[PDB]
């Protein structure tokens, strides 16, 4: 089936929380048909597959998630299942085109080290930029804390994107770190 949207995280106010669009039972009807009619808002999706949940990130007019939660699967939309524009395996990343309605990040060009990672529920984690492609959480998490939130957003103190969340670093079962697809291999990709 396709991947559909079920939700988003709702970042425009003064409190960050998720809000849920679609219940199971239509998202499994979505995802057989690819069609989906619902109105579509905001920067940060959650989205499943018939076994699967995660997020994705509107950057530069592309919805972009992790190869490891979505494959090669198209997604679900008003007119129709949608083919992914990128597939990179060896990056663990895919994108389709945005979904109207949907708003972008805008890739960071601050050069800054203090970002934040935004979770399938809402929390808001700061993590210190430690490489290209690897943060430190500034609180130890436990795994289960961050699971279903690849294609997360880690964002800069003014709101844009550094980079697409992928895996955890973990040591008995807590995160220390994460590792993320940096925004500039997504302009790569590109
Ligand atoms: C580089 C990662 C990767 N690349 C892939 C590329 C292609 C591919 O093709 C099949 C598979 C890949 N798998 C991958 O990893 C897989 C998927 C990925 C994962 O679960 N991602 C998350 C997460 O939340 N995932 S999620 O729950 O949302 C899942 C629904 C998407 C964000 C994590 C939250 C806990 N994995 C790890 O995070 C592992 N840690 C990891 O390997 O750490 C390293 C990279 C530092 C060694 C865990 C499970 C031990 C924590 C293993
Ligand atoms: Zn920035």
């Amino acid at each position: 089936g396709s991947v559909v949207i079920v939700g988003r995280i709702n970042l425009s106010g003064d409190t960050a929380y998720a809000q849920q669009t679609r219940g199971e039972e239509g998202c499994q009807e979505t995802s057989q048909t690819g069609r989906d009619k619902n109105q579509v808002e905001g920067e940060v999706q959650i989205v499943s597959t018939a076994t699967q949940t995660f997020l994705a990130t509107s950057i530069n007019g592309v919805l972009w998630t992790v190869y490891h939660g979505a494959g090669t699967r198209t997604i679900a939309s008003p007119k129709g299942p949608v083919t992914q524009m990128y597939t990179n395996v060896d990056k663990d990343l895919v994108g389709w085109q945005a979904p109207q309605g949907s708003r972008s990040l805008t890739p960071c060009t601050c050069g800054s080290s203090d970002l934040y990672l935004v979770t399938r529920h809402a929390d808001v984690i700061p993590v210190r930029r430690r490489g290209d492609s690897r943060g430190s959480l500034l609180s130890p998490r436990p795994i289960s804390y961050l699971k279903g939130s690849a294609g997360g957003p880690l964002l800069c103190p003014a709101g844009h994107a550094v980079g697409i969340f992928r895996a955890a670093v973990c040591t008995r079962g807590v995160a220390k770190a994460v590792d993320f697809i940096p925004v500039e291999s997504l302009e790569t990709t590109m």
